[PDB]
């Protein structure tokens, strides 16, 4: 057993607050803003020794990472950028940085009495996104 084991299972988005606004940070364009916001995604969380997966399904995208605590990696978001991406835990929190043109954001993973909360940070913006297990 380690800590992580808090985060596993699979999780069903039940609310959203400033999504839209988290993307015109990040650059996304109109069509995929509108597309991406509607999304209802699942994200499958799983541990296997030392790499935690993350899968997220929805009607969107469907994205899957695999890696190692503060060990850099590649990742092709969602939106399609390109990013160096490394998660580390922090005091209970995962915390993952993306990289990528000089720009960073940060997405911070939670629990929460029985929901799993995702926040996501660019610039002065933050958008809160809450999950039930599923
Ligand atoms: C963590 C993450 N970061 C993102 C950044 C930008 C955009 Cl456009 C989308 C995402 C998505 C996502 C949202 C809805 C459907 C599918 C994926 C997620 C994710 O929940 O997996």
């Amino acid at each position: 057993s380690h800590m992580c084991d808090a985060f596993v299972g699979t999780w069903k988005l039940v609310s959203s607050e400033n999504f839209d606004d988290y993307m015109k940070e990040l650059g996304v364009g109109f069509a995929t803003r509108k597309v991406a916001g509607m999304a209802k995604p699942n994200t499958i969380i799983s541990v296997n020794g030392d790499v935690i997966t993350l899968k997220t399904e929805s009607t969107f995208k469907n994205t899957e990472i695999s890696f190692i605590l503060g060990q850099e990696f590649d990742e092709v978001t969602a939106d399609d950028r390109k990013v160096k991406s490394t998660i580390t835990l922090d005091g209970g929190v995962l915390v993952h940085v993306q990289k990528w043109d000089g720009k960073s954001t940060t997405l911070k993973r939670k629990r929460e009495d029985d929901k799993l909360v995702l926040e996501l940070v660019m610039k002065g913006v933050t958008c809160t996104r809450v999950y039930e297990r599923a």
